């Protein structure tokens, strides 16, 4: 059937979350550990239990993840282009009804919208992203932009 409304993945996410910060805690203890008294790296491992346990207790009553609901817990940034691209591929599929509506430059128009705003953001992206992954990041952002394109050469 069609898109639903995006299923709330939230209690996997604080999960990892937890067990995260727990790691880390550790991580920092850990690394500055020289010699003496250790009773807190054990409560840090402690923490870090209670934190795997809690996880246990937290997906309890979580049913089971589609394709898409994992990506979305794996590959927030895979899944947010796919959704984008979905979207464009969806509206464009909608170009009659649209322009019988009354509606087909106002669509262009809202997507040359898109266009620009999409652009700034990526522009920013660019430059909060590490020197290694400037060409993956600019991929990503490129082939949006080349779908917007899409969008707005149909309308
Ligand atoms: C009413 C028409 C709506 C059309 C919606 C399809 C266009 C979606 C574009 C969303 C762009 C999101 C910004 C991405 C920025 C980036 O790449 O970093």
């Amino acid at each position: 059937e069609a898109t639903k409304v995006q299923r709330d993945i939230s209690a996997f996410k604080k999960v990892m979350q937890n067990i995260s910060l727990a790691v880390n805690k550790f991580n920092v203890d850990i690394e500055r550990y020289v010699g003496g008294d250790a009773s807190h790296l054990l409560a840090d491992g402690n923490v870090l239990i209670k934190a795997t346990l809690d996880g246990v207790q937290s997906l309890q009553n979580e049913p089971p993840l589609s394709s898409m609901e994992a990506l979305a817990l794996v590959g927030p940034v895979q899944d947010l282009s796919n959704q984008i691209m979905l979207a464009i591929q969806n509206l464009i599929d909608k170009k009659e009804p649209l322009v019988q509506a009354g509606f087909g430059g106002k669509v262009e128009n809202n997507l040359r919208q898109q266009e620009e705003a999409a652009q700034k953001l990526s522009e920013l992206v660019s430059t909060k992203v590490p020197h290694e992954l400037a060409d993956i990041s600019r991929q990503l952002s490129d082939g949006i932009a080349a779908g917007i394109k899409k969008g707005i050469d149909a309308f």
